[PDB]
């Protein structure tokens, strides 16, 4: 049997966006992915968070679903345009009510609230005067945020400024494939740095506004493995300290960027970038990694980073994602290794497979059961071995919006068919429910 310590926090994980529906319902600005989304080409099937898993009008049924479960924390982000339509100056009492009743609600049922406060939804009043791009957002952030902190700070106690600014930065302003949708290297890299001005002035806030609470931030990995024993190992390096929390974490505790992200990327930061350091090393209270794949890499020349991916003939999720589970005690054991944080949470794990619902009415999801008990089990190893893992967030509650993807990825442990917005427990969302009452995994 493998036991985690007492009061470990298993929990599940949700995004605004990705499950609410109704993106402009009682006063709401629109958002960045509700005009990324109604954009021709840009999601899967032209699919867009209108309806999602209409959580917006369900979430009573859902928060029921976690207590029935007997699932101890729920995290779920906060819409930005719900609370302030223009970004900054008014804000939306209904946006408020909407947030306070889950609050309430999750807490009467003695669910520990952990709130992201931005998980990707921006206003698009804020794109318009240029969003993550523009220095001011650091701004913006701090007074969207003291709104949060001075409404719901009595109660939510756990926070996270931004999940995934990586991937928000780079997949939004040098890729194109998320919203705002921009290809501009220079723009993704002003990005990097305003992410980390933003989280740096929250956190600021959040000391003078919430007396008792904790705040951190949340960043994508991936377990980046050589191909070969040679440059390999270097390229490694750089997918590690790019990709990975060094990105940021390397500024948050050590006041400057990566080495080797320096080395591809100084041309593309402010040229007075480091006069911003001292005030993004503002103290934080936990790391939140989000962790899914390995990836083998190679250098390769051609490249526009030198590093290109090398498939291999693993068992791959429905995303094309390689399982790799020691993948989660190698970034667990190299962040304490490297950061030392005094709490870690693995804030997202999970994975997409194509789901059916069987003659019988279950979703037998063993893929996803097999999946999950390897990633817990890594998890418990890096706890035998000293790293302050305080909880497990599974992604997801339910199937949802997967972003570009659209719905054709469901990551739930509860199934959601979307011509009736039924709820169907998967097979794995009742495994996983046996693991959090034990407080682990048994056989
Ligand atoms: O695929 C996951 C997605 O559903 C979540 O919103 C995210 O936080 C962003 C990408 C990855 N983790």
């Amino acid at each position: 049997v493998k036991k985690f310590p007492e009061g470990f926090l298993w929990g599940v994980a949700t995004a605004s966006y990705q499950i609410e529906g109704s993106p402009l319902a009682d006063g709401a600005g629109m958002s960045i992915w509700h005009t990324f989304s109604h954009t021709p080409g840009n999601v899967k099937n032209g699919d867009t968070g209108d309806v999602a898993c209409d959580h917006y009008n369900r979430w009573k049924e859902d928060i029921e679903i976690i207590e029935k479960l007997g699932v101890k924390a729920y995290r779920f982000s906060i819409s930005w345009p719900r609370i302030l339509p223009e970004g900054t100056g008014r804000v939306n009492q209904k946006g408020l009510d909407f947030y306070n009743r889950i609050i309430d609600t999750l807490l009467e049922k003695g669910i520990t609230p952990f709130v992201t406060i931005y998980h990707w939804d921006l206003p698009f009043a804020l794109q318009l005067k240029g969003g993550w791009a523009n220095r001011e957002i650091a701004d913006w952030f701090a007074e969207y945020s003291r709104v949060l902190f001075e409404n719901f700070g009595d109660r939510v106690k756990n926070w996270i400024t931004l999940n995934e600014p990586w991937v928000v930065a780079i997949v939004g302003h040098l890729y194109g494939v998320h919203a705002p949708g921009m290809r501009d290297i220079y723009v993704a890299f002003r990005a990097v740095h305003n992410l980390l001005r933003a989280h740096a002035r929250a956190v600021k806030v959040f000391r003078e506004t919430v007396k008792d609470g904790k705040i951190g931030i949340v960043f994508n990995n991936g377990y980046f493995e050589p191909a070969s024993e040679k440059e390999d190992i270097r390229a490694v390096r750089f997918m590690h300290q790019f990709n990975n929390y060094p990105l940021f974490l390397n500024p948050i505790y050590r006041g400057d960027y990566p080495e080797l992200v320096l080395e591809f990327a100084r041309e593309y930061l402010p040229e007075n970038y480091k006069d911003d350091m001292s005030e993004i090393q503002e103290k934080i209270d936990f790391v939140g990694l989000n962790y899914y794949s390995g990836h083998l890499v190679k250098f390769d020349p051609d490249a526009p980073a030198k590093v290109s991916f090398v498939e291999r003939d693993l068992p791959k999720t429905a995303m094309g994602w390689e399982i790799v589970p020691e993948g989660i005690y190698w970034i667990l054991k190299k962040v304490k290794e490297e950061y030392n944080p005094p709490e870690v949470y693995i804030t997202e794990n999970g994975a997409a497979f194509d789901d059916v619902v069987s003659e019988d009415g279950r979703v037998h999801d063993q893929n996803r059961i097999d999946y999950l008990k390897a990633h817990i089990g890594q998890a418990w190893k890096a706890i035998q071995e000293g790293v302050p893992l305080k909880g497990y967030f599974v992604w997801s509650l339910l199937d949802n919006f997967e972003w570009a993807e659209g719905y054709s990825k469901r990551f739930g442990i509860v199934y959601v068919d979307y011509s009736t917005q039924k709820r169907i427990v998967k097979d794995s969302g009742y495994w996983y429910s046996n693991v959090v009452k034990n407080n682990g995994l048994e056989d």
